[PDB]
């Protein structure tokens, strides 16, 4: 299991660089994030919350592990101006939930494990996650769509989940 990291570590504001080729070893590091992601639980998660600044992003959105879904060097664009409002989380700030206004449909346009490229249009939940997930990969975390007092209480929340996460390794 990687450790992930949590809102505030400053590493989280880390700027992701493009991956350079499909090594062994980014397939490697692809298989620690999904099997991290699976135990949180959650959907979701860049190589970023794992304090590895490339562009890499792991999803599977099914009701079981059996979905599984790898963007290297993705762009995502807009194909719309509808916004949806969705109840995000994220696993680099633990246990707190709000609403974000995101883009419907978007267009992905990645790599995948195997160096092939592909172009996908996304709605519903899948448009949720991976603008969600493009973010980490520019530092940025759900919580800066959120007011100061939403955020700080979440900066307060997160500290307390985090040293229980430790008590409990004790
Ligand atoms: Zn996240």
């Amino acid at each position: 299991l990687l450790p992930i990291l949590s809102f505030p570590d400053p590493r989280l504001r880390t700027i992701a660089k493009p991956v350079e080729e499909v090594t062994d070893e980014i397939r490697q590091l692809a298989a620690d994030m999904f099997e991290t992601m699976y135990a949180a639980p959650g959907i979701g998660l860049a190589a970023s919350q794992v304090d590895r600044h490339i562009q890499l992003i792991v999803m599977d959105l099914s009701e079981s592990k059996d979905e599984p879904m790898v963007f290297i060097n993705p762009k995502v664009t807009p194909l719309t101006e509808e916004t949806q409002p969705y109840e995000e989380g994220c696993l680099s700030v633990p246990q707190i939930y709000d609403k974000v206004d995101r883009p419907s449909r978007v267009k992905i346009e990645a790599i995948n494990l195997e160096g092939q490229a592909f172009e996908i249009e996304a709605d519903g939940l899948l448009a949720v996650c991976i603008q969600h997930e493009m973010d980490h990969l520019n530092g940025k975390l759900f919580v800066d769509y959120l007011s100061p007092l939403k955020r700080q209480r979440a900066r307060e929340k997160v500290e307390k989940i985090v040293r229980q996460r430790e008590r409990e390794k004790v």
